[PDB]
């Protein structure tokens, strides 16, 4: 059964806060070894039907382009109150794409650089929807980066899932920036559905925090970006600079209406994720710029 | 019992000041920890929140913000903003209240129902609470059961972590969250009629309503619905109403006053804390003695 993690993991610094929970940089007490921790309020007593969720799902954590799961903790609370769910995963030692974007000069990533990107999350993305599994919490903070530009997905599915399922009494909104117009309920749309497209929505957002270091809205009120992202045009990239390739695979990602929206497999033979001349430049280029920045 | 070490203008290192009497080991996201005022001894809940080297000067700017008002026996009293540096820690702290919550002490009764006359009771200090900071220019914005304290003494104290500047609900980039819709208002939701959500003080009056619905069926209208459905319904909705007919008409009829749908036409603090279910409290002062006999049994 779930343990307490005291005295085996421990949270150093937040990575980021999502649909779910947050995500810090954990480590193993007793190694010093590195993890990804997943944080998120949990129905308490539960540990039965959590276990037996998390391992439906941790075969789908082996892909190359998911962190791997390590295990699961749980920490207990007074009656009444959620119990606390430390989900915990490998750590990519170079840290969230949404770190290696504010420490950029200009929060500006190289066109090439997220085209490279983009594809790893999507390859990671059609691992789970072809597995039948929703992330539900595609965003920058949640795509992590190896020393040498390997890119991976924090989660799997397990937030998703067990917010569906096991639930909580602490539920939230959360941010509302990279969320599809199809998880905000309205009058044409009151039960807001569950669909694999809404992670590609997401998916571009992302890509608009690699090219401008935010996504879209960043200075607006959060709940005034609620009420527009289902009103607004699909966002776009502001800078005439990126080439066509790349506002077209935009206008892929954030088709507004689901239902026309591509499929995983469909943005994957997108000409900006298809073709990639000088890949390995890019992962030297994304290596050597990890290193300056850690230094 | 005025402490003579605070300074609600300032952010300082909190050595000599307050220091944590447990580890902090559940994170930094909605986490209260149990302090420590250095000089008396007392005991402080100390709100514990990361905090990027450059999020500061928005601190300061916030701090610059707070409005100046006086301790209130309904008010856990926010004792101020401290830095420790390592990202940082940001430390929001209060007076210590240690006898749970209000959803705690209905969570804990049998059939999770309070009586209607523990239900006024509440809800009149919850009402004295907020009479003390709207007419100093501020609006709580978080009223609900998990914000409304009771002492060791069978005293009701409203959360305050610093309400009028809203310190816990902005850094670290917390000010892009939307948190739990249940308790919100119809106005602080945007909508086709309401494009510009806006917090009035009698957005908290709503919130002090569903709270009453809280004590009487032990969660508010909608609580286990999809949040993002909730926050749509709510503006749609009539007003939530108390399911059971054994309740009073008082009690209904203060609901309904709560509850107005358009604030303009919502009454105001003063005119609440008139209603005759708010007003009218004969068994008072032996209310204020079963919730103390009801906190000594839970204690042991």
């Amino acid at each position: 059964s779930l343990r307490d993690p005291a005295g085996i993991f421990e949270l150093v610094e937040v990575v980021g806060n999502g649909t779910y929970g947050q995500v810090y940089k954990g480590r193993h007490v007793k190694t010093g070894q590195l993890a990804a921790i997943k944080v998120m309020d949990v129905t308490e007593d539960e540990e039965e039907e959590i276990k037996l969720e998390i391992n439906m799902l941790k075969k789908y954590s082996h892909h190359r382009n998911i962190a791997t799961y390590y295990g699961a903790f749980i920490k207990k609370s007074p009656p009444g109150h959620d119990d606390q769910l430390w989900l915990v995963m490998e750590f990519c030692g170079a840290g969230s794409i949404t770190d290696l974007v504010k420490n950029t000069k200009g929060n500006t990533l190289k066109e090439d650089w997220i085209a490279y990107i983009s594809r790893e999350i999507l390859r990671g993305l059609a691992h789970l929807h072809i597995h039948h599994v929703i992330h539900r919490d595609i965003k920058g903070q949640n795509v992590l980066l190896t020393e040498n530009a390997e890119v991976k997905l924090v989660d799997f599915g397990v937030s998703a899932q067990l917010d569906r399922t096991v639930g909580r009494r602490n539920t939230f909104i959360g941010t509302p920036y990279w969320m599809a117009p199809e998880v905000i309920a309205c009058d044409e749309n009151p039960d807001a559905t569950y669909d694999y497209r809404s992670d590609l929505w997401s998916c571009g957002i992302t890509a608009i925090e690699m090219a401008e270091g935010a996504p879209p809205l960043c200075d607006m009120h959060p709940m005034r970006a609620l009420f527009l992202i289902p009103r607004n045009p699909p966002p776009r990239l502001k800078s005439k600079k990126w080439s066509k390739k790349f506002f077209s695979f935009i206008e892929g990602c954030l088709v507004k209406n689901y239902m026309q929206r591509p499929s995983t497999e469909q943005l994957l033979k997108h000409p900006f994720i298809r073709d990639q001349p000088n890949e390995r430049q890019v992962r030297i280029q994304l290596k050597d710029h990890i290193d300056r920045t850690r230094k």
